[PDB]
This record gives structure tokens, sequence and C-alpha cells, in this order.
């Protein structure tokens, strides 16, 4: 009886447990750390004795993933496209789709551009892809308090600055809040600079996880896409910028929004019907309203990334492939 | 003379001990620990000489269980069903169905995929049993102060972050208002940092309860069903839902409900009249009324859950069984 | 997996390193200390084993620099002129311009008074040009502690009574803004006496810093240009200085310009068509609209200085080359 349930554990046939699987494990657990500034706590691994190729990945104690992998399964391809094709299932919980491919498949995949893993890889690149959905459940109070003790070696006079002008629930609550978008957390130097700047002239955390991200909009560019190359971008019209604008109510802790029910699921169905015509869209709204629309679209749509006009520079150009505008509802349908 | 009652005290004929009964004992206790969160005291064992094969159960010295095994009693099947019946009795205080089945019956109702128990086992099944008909009785100031220093070696700034929000009286009321519900206390991180998130804008224990609940939908409906498949729902018509809305009422400790008995009794009767259909069914009202649903039907109906419709994410489908719905009584008969 | 970005790497292939980089990476360091005052980290070499000859720059591990040397490039010339012409290209992210020459052209070009590198210095000056583009992003509350650390040693008292009069988040502000606009830091002994001056008597970090720019005006002349001679100066009419002076507003952390896009984006056009008949021009605007019009214009235009008619004395003749003046837009087109 020990209080506090076991952060990471991963479950396997003993087929699938390998002796390289530590060391590959950790690899990823460095990889992710390095991508997204999280530092990840250890992996437990238990053999569970089945007939059936099965793995499971409990998150606190409790089963997030689970998957039985077929007898044929030797290469694993995540992702879909169309030079590869066969043996592809949907992960659940919206992960992706992820492709089981013979040797010579496999063989041609690789040569065509793409990762594909073989042995204990496999696992990783399913864990990893489990980890890259759990984010934001890995970085609390204490987490932020052992990211602040470790900056205190080179930024002693920055991490006291900072707990001067923020008591750490706040850090903490904005260190998730990045963290739950897919903005890394590894230049926590001017994540701070950023608080320390804006935090007497704003006590909102939503207000401050805006400004911490205008600040690492380069980062942000830069990981949305390597190259400079035009990637699509779908613009939010005029109509419903400002019907969720005028939604803005303000109390004492600071704004939230106040929309109907039949508001927002139009707002989402017609984001999802302008979604799937190509594989990837970025969606760009103005600077005071990209928190309150993610935040309305982040419980169904959580991979896709909204993005505001000030997180764009004027050196890159926009090439806006759609323009989703929709007027209020209730009062009159309008456009809607 | 040492103030204090003890805390559990399992009495039993010499007949019923066992050699392998403290082991079986202690195994329950860290299955329970595992399934609630909640540590329980060591189990004293009184060996009562009686003729008649007796056990009870006394929790801080005062007896809640009593049961009287009969001669034949070697094999324990739990609750009841269709392809099992014989020799079944009901335990008191509503815990359940109790069936006692011979050597070549307990084989075929275990080749029919129940759990059977013999011999020591047969104590624990029922031990457990009342044990989870009084978890909440468990849960105080004193535990909550044995899981917040435990939780001190890994999470020492989220306890002091905890402690600084809220005072333990609060934490403890929160913990055992959780507890009473079957809801798990083993994820203390994340109940603590919902209880750090929520404390400064809420100061009502149970508003705090709720936000916990709903941090912790994820294991509730894990819980309630372990598979995907489409388990029955009952939703609570509006005119329930406006009836106990209308009667809350807030004082400086937060806010309450005010309704007749009349209207108390009557929701009572039609739910129970509307469970008896199906063995287990899952009522499901709105966010504001669900507390104090919840508080109009545990004292009569303690072993149904009551859901909120925050509680249920947008990736279950709902399988809508019955609409429960009235009005008034007391100014008009209306729909009642 | 230790928190905090690594501030400086350059990642070179094993053909461009050599035995005296690192020396010479440590002289241009000094250097850049010398003429800005802010002490740069040390560069972390990683050199990476590729066919191509490239060579990257990364800011706290953010990729902010990249360029292909091709199989010529022996003798560098940062920047453009008319005496030498041949296998130029643009930087990125409007750096300026490098010419690759060969050795006969490049030693005719050192003899038409101009600096030409080879071998590893080719490096240093391509990593200079980086390192003078993002000066500002190495002066924060640690690094303005650090300083201050260091004048304790002969200034005990002035960093005293600094302290006593400012916090350090505004100290830091104020530093980091002298340094985004090419002023340099080096004489903190004066930036702090005038910072002691001020401060009982100005809030805003803004006007603190144009307090400590008119008291540095002699070295700013003197960096602008060595000599005495006449550099053309661009004067801002007065319609711009009062249509930017009516848009001040004040709140209480100080004042803030509100203009509309349309009179932003004109000015910056006007300001723009007049600079490209020469290759240099100082912007002199009001003591009022000095830091405003920089604040409108540094996103664009940041190599451009904008100075202040009490940075320039009356011993210093003016030779007005233009005068730029525009009405509002909005309400009228006006000059515009």
């Amino acid at each position: 009886m020990v209080p506090g349930a076991c952060p990471l554990i991963l479950r396997l046939s003993p087929t699938l447990h390998s002796a390289d699987l530590i060391r590959d494990i950790d690899a990823m657990r460095w990889f992710l750390f390095e991508d997204t500034g999280v530092p990840l706590p250890e992996v437990n691994i238990e053999v569970l004795p089945e007939p059936t190729e099965k793995l499971t990945v409990l998150l606190y104690q409790e089963p997030v993933f689970s998957l039985s992998i077929p007898a044929q399964a030797d290469y694993l391809l995540i992702g879909a496209d169309a030079s590869v094709v066969g043996d592809s299932q949907t992960l659940p919980n919206g992960m992706g789709q992820i492709c089981w491919l013979t040797k010579d498949m496999a063989h041609k995949a690789q040569g065509f551009g793409l990762d594909v893993f073989a042995g204990s890889q496999r696992i990783s690149a399913l864990l990893k892809c489990v980890l890259l959905r759990h984010m934001g459940e890995f970085i609390g109070v204490q987490e932020t308090r052992y990211l602040m003790n470790a900056m205190e070696k080179n930024y002693s006079e920055l991490v006291k600055e900072l707990q001067r002008q923020l008591p750490i629930n706040k850090i903490a609550e904005t260190l998730q809040r990045l963290v739950s978008e897919r903005v890394s957390i590894r230049d926590l130097r001017l994540i701070f600079g950023t608080l320390i700047d804006w935090a007497p002239r704003e006590k909102d955390v939503l207000m401050l996880t805006e400004y911490v991200r205008i600040a690492l909009r380069r980062h942000i560019l830069r990981r949305l896409n390597p190259e400079g190359k035009p990637l699509p971008i779908l613009r939010i019209g005029e109509g419903i910028e400002n019907l969720v604008r005028e939604s803005i109510r303000q109390t004492a802790m600071g704004t939230y929004t106040a929309l109907s029910s039949r508001h927002k699921t139009q707002i989402l169905q017609l984001i999802e019907q302008a979604l799937k015509q190509s594989a990837k869209l970025f969606i760009v709204t103005s600077v005071d309203t990209r928190r309150f629309l993610r935040k309305i679209t982040e419980a169904t749509l959580f991979d896709v990334p909204i993005l505001s006009w000030q997180e764009l520079g004027e050196e890159s150009l926009i090439q806006v492939v759609e323009s989703i505008d929709l007027s209020e509802e209730e009062l009159a349908d309008n456009e809607e």
C-alpha cells in the first residue's frame, strides 16, 4: 500500500519483450524530452504471460492504450499514404493510423522515404505515439517545481524573479496549457522571461499563455513546418470571430466564453467538413479569439493547431486555401 | 481502558478459522487498496467458540455484519443469475446476494464464467463485500493526513501547494465524498492537482468534489464498464431537473437543496420502479443537479451510480433506455 | 534530460572545422563584447558528417541560421559594392549580403580597402553577422544579474543605489531595449547613473530607455559615424509626428501608441520608398515620437536607426536629404 499511482506502465507479452527494449525506450524518452521539454518518468515494464500478442499502456494505473498485434506483425509504419497499402488499422482515441508490412514491402516503403520499425522499435513507435497524446498529463505543480529547481543552476536570479512575480500554481498552469497544444517548453529561459515581463500587467493565466505563445512563434512555425514552403492556411471569417468575441464575459479570474451549444456544434461541424479535403490544415483566427476557438475545438479536434495572426510574422506568405465564415444561429440562421 | 475503538474486528467460530486466512485477508486488503485507493487498517481476528457456525464483522466495535453459514456451506458465489440456482439468501443492509453450491454445481458455475470461493476465501469474499459497503468510514482527517504524508516522498511541492490552498478538513471531506460514491482515490496526484486548480475559484466542498469527478471521468467510465460496449443509460427528464434546480438555496457555506418530502419520495419511487426491469442502470442528469440527486437518493439507492453529462465524453454513445420525467406535486400533480 | 536549452550551437561539416577555429571564435566573442557590452555565452561546436558543406547556427536549440557554402568558397566579403562583383547571395532574415571571391579578386578587393576572410575566419564573419542580428536574445534578467554582480567590484554603492531605485526586471528590460537598437551597454557606470537619476521621476521603462539613450548620445553618434563627415539625415515631417503623437494613450504602466493598420503600413511603405535611393540613411524625428516610430518600424526595418533631435547636439550639421511627411488616411487621404 504505497499512496500515489505508478505513472507509466507498459504491459507486454513475453514474446514482445527484448533485450534492447530498455535502451530503445530510454532513447525515445530522451527524444521526447528534447522535442517537447517535458521530462517523462521512467517506464515500468510488466511482462504478462498471454497466448495472444497484446500490449497495453497505463498512465497512473489507468489503461489508456491497448492493442493486439497480428501474427504477421514484423514491420510497422505509422500513418497512411498512397504508396503503402495493406493491413492498416486505426488506433483508438483518434491517435492516427498504423500499417503492418512484409519485408519486401517494408524495404520499398523505406526506399520511398518513410520510417519503418522492426522488433522492439515497433513497441516504441507505438508507445511514443501514446506518449504524444497525453503529454499534458505529465506536467503539473511537482513537475514544474522540478523544472524550476533544475533551472536554478544557471538561472537562479531568473527563477527567483519568476517566483516573486507568480505563484507556482499559475506557472504550472501556463506550462501545462503550452504542453497541451504541442508547444515545446524546452526554452524555459525565454518562457520565464516572458512570464516575468507580462505578470505585473496581466493576471489571467490564459492571456499569459497567449503572450508566451507569441514570444515562441519562431519555434512554433519551425515545428509546424521545417521548410519555408507554403503550407495551407484556413482563415476564420469575420462572422465567426465577432460571434465568439461578443461571447467574452469577464469575472475576477479572467475572461471566458459564453456561447450556445448550437453555435459551437455548427462551427465544429463546418470546420470538420472543411478539413477532409486535405490531410493537414492550419486554422488561423484573430488574437483575441484564438484561445477560445481552441478550447471550443480541443475536445474533438485535438491534433489540429489553432494559430493566431500575431503568431505568423510578415515574412511568411499565407496561401489561404479556404475561408470559413458563419453568423449567429439562434437569432437567425443567416449564413448557417 | 484504551480510548479509541478498534477499527476492524472479524469474529469467527474456530471451525471457520484457517492457517491461510491471514494471508488471504491481507491479499484482499491489497486488492481493495489498489481498487479504491483507501488503505484499510489491519483486521483483528477473534475466535469465538460457538456450536453454530457464525461470523460477524464489527467496524469500530459496532457490529455491522452477522451471518450464520449453513452446514453445507462449502462453495460460495456472490450474486444471482439464471445459470445458478440453489440455497440463496439475501445479505442484510442490501449488500447483494449469496449462493451456496455443491461441488459439482460449483464446478459447472465456475465453467460458466463466475468466481466461486472455497475455504477461507469464502470468508474474504464476504468480508470484502462488507468492506465495500463501508469504505467511506475509513477515510477521515487522520487518514487524509496519512495519505498526504505518504505523497510527500515524490510530490512534496504538490502537497505543500494543496495545503496552501485548502485546510485538511476540506481535503478530507472531498476525499470522503469521492470514496462514498465508489470513485477511486488511487490517483492522488490528479486529485490534488484538480483541488489546487479549483480551490481559489471555489470554496464549496461539494463543487470541488464535482470538479474532481469531472477530472476523473476516464477512470469512472473505465470502472463502470471495462469494455466499450453500450451499457444502458436512464436520463432524468427536464421536469425533474428544473424542479430540483429551483430548490437550490445558497448560504455562506455553499448551496443546498430545499425540496418537499413528497417530491423526494415520488422521484425515489419512480426511479425504483424504473430500475426493476434490468439488473443495472446508470442514472444520468445535468451537471448542476447530479450531486443533489445523489444526496436525495444515496440513503435508499446507494449502489446505483449517478452520472453527469459532463462526466461522459462525446466519444461514447449513450443508448438511452428510459426517460423519467415529472413536474411538481404540491402545487399540482401535473405528470405525477 | 537537462532543463534549459543550450544557448549557442554552431553545427559544421568536418571539412569546415579547423584547428584555430576555437581561438578565432573566442576573439570574435571578445570583439562583440567590447563593441556591444553584452557578454556572449560559449559557442558549442558540433561536427556534422555531411557530403555537402553546410553550417547552421542554433540559438537555444532553435535553428536560426543555415547556409551551404559552394565548392569554390575560399574568400568571403560581407556586403556588396561596385568594385566587387561575382558569386553574391543574400543571407536569410535580411541580414545583408555575402560575396565569394577568387584569390586574385580577393587580393584586389583587399587592396581596394575591404575586409576579406579566408579559412576559419569565413565562419566567424558569418557567425558574428548572425550574432549581431540576435544580440537582444542574450540580455535578460539572469544576464543583467551577472552584469550587476560584476559591477559590484568597483561600483558596489552604485549597484546598491540602483537596486534601491529599480527592481531587476525593469533594469533588464531597459538593457534589453538598449541592446535591441544597437546601443552599446559597455558603459554600465553611466547607464546606472542615468537610471538612478531618472527612476524617482519616471516609472515607464520606455521613457527611462529614452533618457539613457540621450545620456549616451556621444557614443551613439560615434558608432553611427566614426568621422565628423556629413552623413545623410531623413527628417520625419510634422504631419507624421502629430499623427503618431495624437495616438499616445496612457495606462497605469505607461504610454503606448494606438494607430490604425493603414497608417502604419503607409508610413512604412513611404519610408522604404525613401530608403532605396541611398545605401544608408538616418531617420530623425521628435523626442516624444522616436520610440513609437521605432516600435512601429522595428519589425520590418530593423537595421535602420531611428534618432531623436535631442540625440544630436548643436555641434553637428544635419545635411537633410529628404523630408517625409503625411497626414491621416482614414478620415481623409490628404497628403497620402
